[PDB]
RNA sequence: AGAAUUUGGACAAACUUGGUCAUUUAGAGGAACUAAAAGUCGUAACAAGGUUUCCGUAGGUGAACCUGCGGAA
């Protein structure tokens, strides 16, 4: 029993140079066997005779999606971690500057929402992936959807301050 | 045609000398109207929203990396 994760040709060279830190938790912590098909540009994970294949698939799928090495190791460990993918889909007007509104100047809005909601976000052209806990993904996604659908920067930043406080608060 | 006697002298800028119009009074009076300001400390209020990871190309190049431009997720 096996899984195949297709590595796109824009995350291929980081996979090869950081490959030597990717396969050791895949081959001794997880006890899988791992091959990298250079023909199909894919990663194959097979099970030996001696429920972790989905964990390894999510590990390399996070790296495939665009999350860094330590972020992917954080997904491989830390059972309470999830990752949500969505396109914008809500062109000059709407597509070419809603993503500029998520980013901001030097990505400071994305950095602010990452630190406020304790997720971390990779923003493609229009493909947003979010790695966090369940409630953390909920709040980061609500704020990202907010500032692609139109909200004032004061409103989204006040909501970010408030969500940081209430997510870290007991009671 | 010069020159002065002129040949006759109309013309005449500047100087005396009464009224008209505009303005200054050295200024001083009169008797009207209108106006008259007592309140620590108050800001930077003032403003837009292209990040990650590759790929090509031009330049700066230890051909590494950076920057600009063009694409991909």
């Amino acid at each position: 029993e096996s899984r195949k994760i297709m590595v796109p040709p824009h995350r291929m060279t980081p996979l090869r140079n950081s490959w030597t830190k990717i396969y050791p938790p895949l081959v001794e912590h997880l006890k899988l066997q791992v091959r990298m098909n250079l023909k199909t540009k894919s990663v194959e994970l097979r099970t030996n005779p001696k429920g972790a294949l989905q964990k390894g698939a999510d590990f390399i799928k996070a790296f495939t999606l665009g999350f860094d090495l330590d972020d992917s190791i954080a997904l491989l460990r830390l059972d309470d971690l999830y990752i949500e993918t969505f396109e914008v889909k809500d062109t000059g007007d709407h597509l070419s500057r809603a993503i500029g509104r998520i980013a901001g100047k030097d990505g400071k809005t994305k950095f602010a929402i990452e630190n406020a909601t304790r997720t971390r976000i990779v923003l493609a052209d229009s493909k947003i992936h979010i790695l966090g806990g369940f409630t953390h993904i909920r709040m980061a996604r609500e704020s990202v959807v907010s500032l692609i659908l139109g909200s004032p920067p004061g409103k989204v930043y006040g909501n970010l301050r408030t969500v940081a406080s209430r997510l870290k608060e007991r009671y």
